[PDB]
């Protein structure tokens, strides 16, 4: 169950209704099945004052390899890797 599964991604807000979000349909999916709910932890560098995240779902480390403009953003891709990784539907329209 170790290691950090990744892809390089990007949330594009205007390709999701406003109102449901990867982070909403990764919580409804462990609210569904009976898990322990996602822990994000998001930094950011001093290099160019952008954020990156990684979510712990299940005992499974989840990452993208792109930084983001806001906490919002990067833990809305950690969220996406996590999904469509596993083949499940994010909320795309
Ligand atoms: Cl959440
Ligand atoms: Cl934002």
């Amino acid at each position: 169950t170790s290691g950090v599964i990744k892809m390089a991604v990007k949330f594009d807000r205007r390709a999701y209704p406003a109102q449901i979000t990867p982070k909403m349909c990764l919580l409804e999916w462990c609210r569904r099945e009976k898990l322990a709910q996602p822990v994000y932890e998001t930094v950011q560098r001093p290099l160019d004052r952008l954020f990156s995240s990684i979510v712990t779902v299940a005992e499974q480390k989840y990452q993208s390899t792109l930084w983001d403009k806001s906490a919002a953003l990067a833990e809305q891709a950690a969220a996406i890797v996590c999904l469509r990784s596993q083949g499940l539907p994010e909320g795309r329209l």
